[PDB]
């Protein structure tokens, strides 16, 4: 399973850019394609996506009026379309697969390495951790009852100029490839994860994740940049 996006793009402000990806290697009609943007330095902004089936787009509110999102079956492509670009639009720009695996048909989630285009409600998690190698951290998650009190919890590592890859989906369970010493956990509106054993490979920053009822939106934690000290 293959996402491609389009190369990077330099744009005029009051313009708008159409960022492409197309998908390769899956049943591209069973997936929920979505777009999630960084700016640099900074954290994880859902913009929208659609879904299967219905095929129908849906919109983070901030960006209602401004965004495009649109799918090409026949292609295998998603399209992102924002328009009236300020420089605060300046971000690389994720597609992320969303889908059910073909046997077992559990969660996972795939991201795009994203395009750089050049020219706001979180979850709260604590800015930094640490540990030297053998250790054992614990980051943490907290929101209100629209979020993770009602709602399932992932947990997302993003290594160093990469892009997001899914640790734990639905608060605790590990996709395949994950090793065991990551584990997630809830309870009330708040979420843990725990690494055990640490590795110099595990610094990297750390997010939660949810979706809110009540703002109807996919809500990212503020990021928490975890430090391997040596040794
Ligand atoms: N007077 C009116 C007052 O009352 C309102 C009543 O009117 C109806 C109110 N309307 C609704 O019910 C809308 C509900 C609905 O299904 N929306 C369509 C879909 C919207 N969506 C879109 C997207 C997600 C999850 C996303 S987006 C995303 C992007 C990147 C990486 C991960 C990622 N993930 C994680 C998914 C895994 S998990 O599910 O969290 O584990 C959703 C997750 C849960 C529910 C809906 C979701």
């Amino acid at each position: 399973v293959q996402l491609v996006e389009s190369e990077a793009e330099v744009k005029k402000p009051g313009s708008s850019v159409k960022v492409s990806c197309k998908a390769s290697g899956g049943t591209f009609s069973s997936y929920a394609i979505s777009w999630v943007r960084q700016a640099p330095g900074q954290g994880l902004e859902w913009m929208g996506g659609t879904i299967p089936i219905f095929g129908t787009a849906d919109y983070a509110q901030e960006f209602q009026g401004r965004v495009t999102i649109t799918t090409d079956e026949s292609t295998s492509t998603a399209y992102m379309e924002l328009s009236g670009l300020r420089s605060e639009d300046t971000a690389v720009y994720y597609c992320v697969l969303l889908g059910t695996t073909m046997v077992t048909g559990h969660y996972f989630d795939y991201w795009g390495q994203g395009t750089l285009v050049t020219v706001n409600f979180m979850l709260t998690q604590p800015p930094s951790a640490s540990g030297t190698p053998g250790q054992s951290v614990t980051i943490s998650c907290s929101g209100s009852g629209s979020n993770i009190g009602n709602n399932k919890v992932n947990w997302y590592q993003q290594l160093p100029g990469t892009a997001p890859k899914l640790l734990i989906y639905s608060n605790n369970q590990r996709p395949s490839g994950v090793p065991d010493r990551f584990s997630g956990s809830k309870s009330g509106t708040s979420a843990s994860l725990a690494i055990s054993g640490l590795q110099s490979e595990d610094e990297a920053d750390y997010y939660c994740a949810a979706w809110d009822d009540g703002l109807s939106g996919y809500v990212f934690g503020t990021g928490t940049k975890l430090t391997v000290l040596a040794a």
